[PDB]
């Protein structure tokens, strides 16, 4: 009645866990630091040792919390990493082109993709969202809906909170890097499309105004996270600064009108607005990253959303934002928010301009459309596309960089109570055999028996995708075994001071399979320095790939990594064809 009726999160039996982690890094480290790593787990889990100690623990918090990886994996996964969100961290969310020859058909659509924002937000509020069910069923859990519009991220000096939250409701609108609150209801009344475009109307003109022109503070959320706790610090000394920072916490989401960016408007380059604004220079202060959900309506047509997605994932973030492309297809004045700066605080803005200005120049990214096939061709292999397209990745990865690395691929674990995602290892023993055989020339692999090393790893790629969503894989429960371990000692046992356990945690390629309905695509970066972030979106007969990495890093390369993509899938295709 007032509790969830959906299972909880299970918790897998420990020499399970500690089986699989072994053969998942066997061949990802040298044979004597493996050597070493299978004595320290052999003692972690000892009759009687620590390791069942913990586990014991474990269960214990299993039937207190509705989820016993909740608090730390949004610790681990987002509150205590420093870096700074753009690029780093939000994913951007990128619609079909749009074009506006005049000011008023970006302003109209701008009011029309508010309109249906409240529209979604009152069923939400209604709980009249149909519950998703499993590939589309078992009930899901739809918590993270909640959190799409009711969320902020309050920058820490050393970890982040996440806040959840009104009369009336607002939006804030962004313009020429200055922040109005507009509200979406007069004396109870939700304002229509009309209301709302006259209302943009008269914040366009105020944001032109150069004598009311105030700094772009909003450049200060772009920053390290410590950084911006510092600067936050600064202004929360102020009484108008607490009043317009608490405007923005409590706002639905951000309507960002971004300036035109000059360039192209290849889907390359739209992402990039997305991603950082392009920098200071463009509409990268014209932003506020702690907000969940921050939607840009450009004046050239450049439209998506940035996610904060501290508070949901991409599946639930899609849903919400088809909704709202779907259907926009069927009075008091906004007041800017006023800032008082310091000579700090310019201090802080001149800091934060040149840190993200690093962030742009080294991002490298591309947004690759594989044209030969997509999914009908590779379900007629009798394969999943996404396991085959994981197996792909690995083959891309080996023939280019000539090992395997730690990979993640987010698997979803909504079948449970506040399930989010653990991890799908795609770095598998079996795509090991696999790309060995195809790149080792002097090895001459007969292709029919390449055939059978790719069709083993993408059964080996299905088992794991299946054992991740039942919530039978790994990551998650170490992270909660280490967690509980650190409650007891500050000292954490040798098992996860571990080189091995370290270097597992690394994912050098960081992916995810975000399809769509629509034009609409999403990217993100890479997650270590000298990795690769790859989200893709398989249709009937094409597969779109966002590649990142960073420029700084030597070895790699987002457009070498994309033509190996392509060179893995049509080696593929052609051992399929035999
Ligand atoms: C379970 C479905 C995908 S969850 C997440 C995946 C992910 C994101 C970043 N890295 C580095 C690696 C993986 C994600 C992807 C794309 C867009 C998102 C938008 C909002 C929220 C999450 C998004
Ligand atoms: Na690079």
């Amino acid at each position: 009645s007032e509790e969830s009726g959906l299972p909880k999160l299970p918790v897998p039996p420990l020499q399970q866990t500690l089986a699989t982690y072994l053969q998942c890094m066997r061949h990802l480290v040298s044979e004597e630091q493996f050597r070493k790593s299978q004595a320290i787990v052999q003692q972690f889990g000892a009759p009687g040792g620590l390791g069942e100690t913990l586990q014991q623990k474990l269960l214990e918090r299993q039937e207190k919390t509705a989820n016993w990886v909740s608090e730390y994996w949004l610790n681990d996964m987002y509150l205590n990493n420093r870096l700074a969100l753009p690029v780093n961290s939000s994913p951007a969310v990128i619609f079909a082109r749009q074009h506006f020859p005049g000011t008023d058909d970006q302003l109209r659509f701008a009011a029309s993709l508010i309109s249906g924002v409240l529209s979604y937000k009152a069923l939400l509020d209604s709980h009249s969202i149909p519950t998703d069910c499993a590939k589309g069923g078992q009930p899901l859990c739809m918590k993270q809906y909640y959190g799409l519009f009711s969320s902020y991220r309050l920058p820490g000096h050393t970890q982040d909170t996440l806040v959840a939250q009104p009369e009336p409701e607002h939006v804030i609108v962004a313009c020429c890097n200055q922040f109005f609150v507009l509200d979406v209801v007069i004396n109870f009344r939700r304002l229509s499309e009309g209301d709302l475009f006259t209302q943009l109307r008269k914040i366009v003109k105020m944001a032109s105004n150069a004598a009311a022109r105030l700094p772009p503070i909003g450049l200060l959320t772009s920053d390290g996270r410590s950084e911006w706790a510092e600067a936050r610090t600064v202004l929360v000394k102020d009484s108008t600064n607490r009043d317009s920072l608490d405007m923005i916490e409590r706002c639905i989401c951000l309507v960002c009108l971004d300036a035109p960016g000059g360039v192209e408007l290849s889907d390359t380059h739209r992402a990039l607005q997305l991603l950082h604004g392009g920098g200071y220079s463009k509409n990268g202060a014209n932003r506020w990253y702690d907000k969940s959900l921050q939607f840009v309506v450009g004046r050239d047509g450049t439209c998506g959303v940035v996610c904060e997605h501290s508070p949901f994932d991409g599946i639930v973030l899609v849903q919400c934002t088809e909704h709202l492309l779907k259907h926009m297809t069927q009075l008091p004045a906004p007041r800017r928010l006023r800032w008082k700066c310091s000579p700090e605080i310019q201090g802080h803005l001149a800091s934060s301009a040149e840190k993200l200005q690093r962030i742009v120049k080294n991002l490298d990214f591309i947004v690759y459309k594989f044209d030969n096939y997509g999914k009908t061709f590779i379900k007629k292999q009798k394969c999943s596309p996404d396991a085959f397209i994981q197996v792909a990745l690995q083959l891309a990865f080996y023939r280019l960089h000539r090992r395997l690395v730690p990979t993640y691929e987010s698997a979803s674990i909504r079948r449970f109570q506040e399930g989010r995602v653990d991890n799908i290892r795609s770095a598998t023993p079996e795509a090991l055999a696999f790309v060995r055989a195809v790149t080792d020339h002097k090895a001459a692999v007969p292709a029919s028996e390449k055939l059978l090393l790719l069709k083993d790893a993408i059964r080996a790629q299905t088992a794991y995708t299946v054992m991740a969503i039942t919530g039978m894989a790994i990551d998650n429960h170490l992270l909660a075994l280490r967690e509980l371990a650190r409650a007891m000692c500050a000292a954490l046992p040798e098992m996860f001071m571990d080189e091995t356990y370290l270097m597992s945690n690394r994912f050098v390629l960081s992916t995810s399979q975000v399809p769509t309905t629509t034009e609409m695509f999403c990217c993100y970066g890479p997650v270590v320095p000298n990795g690769y972030g790859a989200c893709y979106n398989p249709q009937p007969e094409t597969i779109l790939f966002c590649i990142s990495s960073f420029h700084s890093c030597a070895a790699t390369s987002s457009s070498k990594f994309a033509k190996a993509v392509e060179e893995s899938l049509i080696d593929m295709r052609d051992l399929c064809s035999l």
